[PDB]
This record gives C-alpha cells, structure tokens and sequence, in this order.
C-alpha cells in the first residue's frame, strides 16, 4: 500500500502520496540511508565476531627468546575451529537477522509482519547459493578443497533444510494459519538440540580419531587459529674342491668333471661320503652312489642331502671320496683333487636384539610413535623381550607420555618388531623433556624336543600342533598362564662329547646387543614454532584503537567513506577487557539498535515506492544482513587445508536463523496472544511458496556439491577453471531464479 505504519524509531513522512516525482526524492534518501546503514552492521558484526572469538579461546604463555639474556613474556591465544565454536561464530555472524525478527515482532504490537520471516528465508537462499558460489571461486587455481567429514555435512545439511520444511509444516500442514505456543516453543527448543548435537559431535570426533593440527595467524593482533590438517689319459676330478652351503638349503650340489682322453668312452666312478666334523646320519644324509660317464659327456652333477634341525652348531665339514674308476668296453685315471670337503654353516642363532639408535629426537605432534627393535645375527626360535618405559626429565602419568610395560614376542624368522609409545601433545612453544625406554633380558620359549634336551630346560612344556623341520614344537608355559596340568609334559655320566655339544648349543640362546636403553628427547612441535616465528616476523588500548580508527587513493576513499562508523565503533571497549565480555555486551546492543533502524527503513522504502515487504526483504535486506557471513566463509575456504568450516558456517547460519529468530519471535507472539485470549495469526500463502522453492533448489545445490566428490573433479571446492566457472554460474542462476519467482508470486502473478 501507500500508507506507512509508524516505525519503531522513525516516524512517518507527514505528506502521504505527494506526487510521482517526490516519491523519488524520498525513496532515494531512504535507500541511500539503508545502504550506508548496512556498513555499520558490516563493521560492528566483525567486531562482535572478534569478541566471540576471544570469549571461547584458550590462553597461552610464550617465553620469547632473543639475543638479549632476558626472555620476554608474551600472551597468545589459540581459538580452535570446532563444530561448537563454529555454531557460536555462525550465531554471532547471524545475530542481525535474529535481532531484526525479534524487533519486528515486538515493535508492531506483537503482530507478525512479512519482513521478519521473509528476510530470514531470503538470507537462507542467499547463504546457500551465492556464498557457496563465492567460496567455489575464491579457492586459488591449481588447488582444491574437500570436506574431510562428509557425514557431518550430511547431518547438518539435513538439519538445515529440515528447519525450513518444519516452518512450512507449522504454517500450513499442522494447525494451518496460526502459530500456537507448542509450535513456537518447540521450534525454539530445536536449537539446544543442535548445540548439544554439536558438543557431542566435537567430543566424539576429537577422541575417536587423532587429528593433525596446523596453526595459522588469526584475524586479531594476538590470536592463533588452529585447524585440522593433513600430515693324456682321461682324468676325473672335482670342479671346485670346496663348497659352501647353508644348513637349510636341503641339498648341496657337487660337480664332477671328466677332462682329457677321448669323449667317446664309458667309465664308472663311485662316490661315497665320509665322516668329518659333521656326523653321518645326523647332519648330512649318508649318500653312497655310483655314476657312469656316457660318451661325449664331460660333467656330471651329484647331490648330497643336508639335514636341517633347530640346534645351534658351529661350522662343520664332511668329506666325499671318489673311487673304483673302471673302463667299459690305465685308460682312466683319477684326478689329483679326488676328495671334496663340503662345509655346512649352521644358522640357528636365536638372535641379537638392539635398538636402532641410542637417541631419537621427537615432537609431541607424532602422537603414537613406533620404535623398531632389530633382531640380527639369527632368526630361529620364538623369543620374548620384556620392555618398559622409564621416566626421566619428562614425568609420565599420562600427562606427557603413557606408561607402557609389555613383553614383545618375536616369532620364527621375524626380524623387526615395533614398540608403540603414546606422547601427549602439550603444544608448548619450546621444551626439551626426555624419557628412557629399556628392554630387558630375553628368553627363548618354543623349541624342538632335542634342543630342549640339549639346553636342559626343566619347566613345563605344552605341545603345540605346529610342525617345524619335521619335529613338534613345544612351548614353555608361563606361570601366569593356567593350563589343564594334564597337557603339560616335563622333558627334563655324560660322554664328554655331549657336554661339548651342549656347550655349543648353549651359545644359541638370545642375548642383548649394543643398544639396550633408548633416550627419547621430546622437542617442541614444528607447526606451533613456525607459526609463532612467522607471527613475530610479521608482527593504552583505548588510545591505540582511537588513533587506528583515524588514519592507494582507493584506500583513502574507502577510509573517508567509513570514517564515521570507524570513529563511532572505536567507542566499543577493546576485546582485552573483561576477558572479551566487555566488547560482547556492548557490541550486541550496537547491533540491535542499529538493526532496528534497518527495519524502519525497510518498512518505509517499501511503502514510498509501493514495494511489498516480502520483495524488499528478499532482495535488499537479506543481502545487507548476510554480508558478515560471507567474509567468514570466504576466509575459511581460502585458508583451511580442508574446506569443512566454510560450508559448515553457511549451514549453521541457515539453521540458526530459523531456530533462533523465528523461534523466539513467534514463540513470544504466540505466548502473548494465547495468554491474552486471541489466537495468533500468520498468513502462510506467500511464505509457503518461497520455502518450498528454497527446499527444491537446496536439494539441487547439495546434489551438485556432492557431484564434485569424484576424483576427476578433485574436490568439493575449487579445482579446474571450467568446473569453477560452471558451478558458480549455476549457483548464481539458481539464486536469480529463486528471487525472480518469489517476487513474481508475491505480486500474485504466480
Ligand atoms: C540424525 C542422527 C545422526 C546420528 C549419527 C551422527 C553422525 C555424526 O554426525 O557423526 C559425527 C562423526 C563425523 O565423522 P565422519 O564420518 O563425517 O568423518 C569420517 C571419519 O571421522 C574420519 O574423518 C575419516 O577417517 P580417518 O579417521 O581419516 O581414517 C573418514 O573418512 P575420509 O572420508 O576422511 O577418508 C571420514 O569420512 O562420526 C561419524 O559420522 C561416524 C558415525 C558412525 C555411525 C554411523 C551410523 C549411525
Ligand atoms: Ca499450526
Ligand atoms: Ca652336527
Ligand atoms: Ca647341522
Ligand atoms: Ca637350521
Ligand atoms: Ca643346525
């Protein structure tokens, strides 16, 4: 219409419908005042967001070292991006729309206007489309961003869309045309469910999975934001005369060469093995054979079996004798190296256990660390190595490292085993705390029966089904373990040759190596050190704020253009006072009153031109009051390793807008009206179409965002220039279509 109801603050222009031309003279003043008024919100909401950053920040103390002997004391704070803190920043960034809704309801005798809910729905569509398109385009070329937690995005996106479809439910589906107390109070109570869900999610996400932390410089002077980030007779003789074969080869391949004379001859030669150091039948199979040289053949290959057992022995040798050379159908004479001496190298040492290095320097960012324990010089048997951690300078009670005391078990032919130690991340700027880790005397456990007799073990033996080298593997039973006591079997004038065998076999038990005590020196985290060094390199309070308020030509124009708001908001107390709360109380009022002014302007620029409140809520006020959100979303998209916070801010703001603003405003109106005895009325016809259109387009937006999860695209946000431009153009087109159709239906064109 063309009659204007009185504002909360501003009174009506006394001439009404004056002329076709005078409407311009009033409307340009109203619109210019609104546009210049939005800058005040854009600045004071930034300061309010800074204050609410200060409120939820952990304090840290830094002892800065410099070439002077004295070390300076500096305080830096560490605001951590978490789902709970992003919701508070989103609510803080989303405060103007909530205060606009509350003031719009309360000012006009508790009667709902179009402006309040309509600017919330318009800001919802703006937040979902235009800000996400901007976040798509601001990621630099050659870089992409991916949502680390897709399931968090799902739950949050579903909750965000569910808020608006619930708005449609209470306006049209359930109890149409009215808003009862049980509807508005429930819609308000939905928000604590969201914040408890955020708190539960933050605790579960941090505890369940360790997150690598990266520190970047904050917006303020002394804040360090931390975020999760990514981390010529014929002669017969041996070819060699000396052979070297391991015990576990199974067969040693001897070779016999016939040379000279004539190839076309038939001769017989008999090879038999003879006892040397290695005994026949126990270490080498007694192989006696006869071979014949076919005519035209020079070499003949023979094999001798090597018996493998688990007992440690020294190097041994056995001989091979050739004899009885005969000529079939003198002519054949034996070569000079007739006899061969085969040597067996036993390799049944149980091991030598060493730490890799005597000292390692580590930071707390490693979290769980692995320390190798090398087992050299042998592999046979199964060996337990006890290990423990000793507190040095670093006191250990789970505050600096977890006390681990265990027993490593080295299986057969297992060389490297890892000790897992937990280091608590204190994220201190500089510390040099040390703790030791020591391995005790190792004991062999499982063995064959013959080795058990040779080592003269007396303990209880449980027979295991595993077969090694054709013999059963018995295991010594620890006193803690409780067998049936019927399964266990005790194996339990020596010839003075068997004593020597026992002495040689006794050298096979596991021993310790050179390094038994590893000193781990905990050094400072590299990310925090680099961040603080960069911050120092890049580098009372009332006075400083005032002179910084009053300070290339484009910068001069912008500064002069906003000098009124900067001077006025320099009267806001600095964020150091009252732990930040001094700003928090004073800034929000400076929003509220200011926000009230916007409403009156939006109530009058509509009536002067003849523009409905729904349209001027959708296109003008929604764009003006959502500009504090887009800066946070853009910075979070640009700086983060993973762009979870950028989309999360949009989604949290879109949920918080409804659940706070429409919640408290409509609940207060419903309580007042129901107590007074008159039912509270809201016409759902205009808002129902807009909320349905927003839901339909939000599903498309979510689908298009999920389409970029393919490895061809690269990530959720950014990537190749073509995909960036296509996605941004699609989102801007979607927002344009939304506002065009909503504005057309508001004028009943449909
Ligand atoms: C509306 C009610 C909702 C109730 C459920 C509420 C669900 C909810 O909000 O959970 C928050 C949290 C989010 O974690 P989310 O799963 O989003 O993140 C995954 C995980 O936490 C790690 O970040 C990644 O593994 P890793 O550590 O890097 O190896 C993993 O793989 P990648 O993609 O990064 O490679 C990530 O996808 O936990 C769950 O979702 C697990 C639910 C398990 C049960 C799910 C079924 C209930
Ligand atoms: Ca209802
Ligand atoms: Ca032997
Ligand atoms: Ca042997
Ligand atoms: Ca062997
Ligand atoms: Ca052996």
């Amino acid at each position: 219409s063309y009659y204007c109801k009185k504002g909360v603050i501003l009174p009506i222009w006394e001439p009404q419908d004056p002329s076709f031309g005078d409407k311009i003279a009033r409307a340009t003043v109203y619109f210019v005042a609104m546009v210049y008024m939005f800058l005040g919100v854009s600045i004071i909401a930034d300061r309010f967001m800074s204050s609410i950053e200060v409120i939820t920040s952990q304090e840290k103390e830094i002892t800065i070292k410099k070439p002077n002997g004295e070390t300076t004391k500096t305080t830096v704070r560490i605001w951590n991006e978490t789902v709970s803190n992003l919701t508070l920043m989103a609510l803080g960034s989303s405060a103007p729309e909530i205060l606009l809704s509350v003031i719009e309801v309360c000012g006009h005798n508790f009667t709902a206007g179009d402006l309040g809910p309509s600017t919330i729905v318009g800001s919802a569509a703006f937040n979902m489309f235009i800000i996400i398109a901007l976040c798509v385009y601001v990621v630099p070329d050659g870089e992409t961003r991916k949502i680390k937690h897709l399931r968090v995005f799902f739950v949050t996106a579903a909750w965000s869309i569910f808020a608006y479809t619930w708005l449609y439910i209470i306006l049209s589906v359930i109890s149409p045309g009215v808003v009862e107390v049980w509807e508005g109070l429930l819609t308000f109570f939905f928000f604590p469910i969201c914040v408890v869900f955020a708190w539960v999610a933050d605790r579960r996400l941090l505890f369940y999975k360790y997150v690598y932390k990266r520190y970047r410089a904050g917006k303020q002077r002394g804040m360090i934001i931390e975020h999760e980030g990514d981390r010529p007779v014929s002669k017969i003789f041996f070819e060699q005369g000396t052979y070297q074969c391991l015990e576990n080869c199974g067969t040693v391949a001897l070779t016999i060469i016939r040379r000279g004379g004539d190839l076309t001859n038939t001769v017989f030669v008999d090879f038999r093995t003879e006892d040397g150091t290695a005994n026949a039948g126990s270490d080498y199979e007694f192989t006696e054979g006869t071979v014949v040289f076919k005519p035209g053949d020079t070499q003949k290959e023979i094999r001798v079996g090597i018996i493998d057992d688990d007992i440690f022995e020294e190097d041994e040798n056995f001989l091979v004798h050739l004899s009885n050379v005969k000529v079939s159908s003198t002519l054949a004479c034996l070569g000079s190296p007739s006899t061969a001496t085969v040597t067996i190298f036993d390799d049944d040492h149980a091991g030598i256990f060493t730490f890799e290095e005597p000292v390692t320097h580590v930071s707390e960012s490693i979290g769980i660390m692995e320390v190798k324990v090398l087992r050299t010089s042998g592999a046979r048997g199964n060996v337990i190595v006890p290990y423990k951690t000793i507190e040095g300078t670093a006191r250990g009670g789970g505050e600096d490292f977890e006390d681990t005391c265990g027993e490593l078990e080295f299986q057969n032919d297992e060389i490297v085993k890892t000790i897992s130690v937990k280091v608590i991340d204190d994220e201190e700027y500089e510390k040099n705390k040390t703790f030791f880790l020591e391995i005790g005397e190792p004991r062999l456990v499982e063995m064959s029966e013959k080795k058990a007799l040779l080592l003269n073990e007396l303990g209880g033996f449980t027979i295991t089904g595993k077969y090694l080298f054709g013999q059963p593997v018995f295991r010594k039973v620890h006193a803690r373990e409780h067998p049936i006591l019927s399964t266990v079997i005790t194996i339990a004038p020596l010839t003075s040759k068997e004593e020597e065998e026992r002495r040689i076999a006794e050298m096979g038990r596991p021993i310790l190596g050179e390094h038994t005590k590893l000193e781990v020196i905990i050094e400072e985290s590299y990310e925090f050190k680099s961040t603080v060094d960069k911050l120092i390199k890049k580098t009372n309070s009332w006075r400083e704020q005032f002179i910084e308020a009053i300070t290339s030509c484009f910068d001069y124009v912008m500064h002069f253009l906003t000098v009124f708001w900067k001077v006025l908001f320099a009267f806001v107390p600095p964020t150091e006072y009252w732990n930040g709360w001094a700003c928090f109380i004073v800034s929000i009022l400076m929003i509220g009153l200011l926000t009230a002014f916007i409403g009156d302007l939006a109530s009058h620029f509509g009536c002067t031109i003849g523009l409905k409140d729904s349209v001027t809520a959708v296109v003008f006020v929604a764009l003006g009051t959502s500009v504090p959100d887009t800066f946070a979303s853009k910075v979070a998209a640009t700086q983060d390793q993973y762009a979870d916070a950028s989309i999360g801010n949009v989604t949290g703001s879109n949920a918080v807008n409804v659940f706070l603003g429409i919640g408290v405003a409509w609940s207060i109106a419903a309580i007042y009206h129901a107590a007074n005895g008159e039912q509270f009325k809201v016409s759902p016809g205009t808002l129902a179409f807009s909320v349905t259109l927003f839901t339909i387009f939000a599903f498309i937006n979510v689908g298009v965002l999920l389409y970029r999860r393919r490895p061809e695209i690269g990530g959720e946000l950014g990537g190749p220039r073509t995909a960036k431009l296509l996605t941004s153009c699609l989102f801007v087109l979607l927002w344009l279509l939304y506002i065009f159709f909503s504005s057309l239906e508001a004028y009943c064109h449909i």
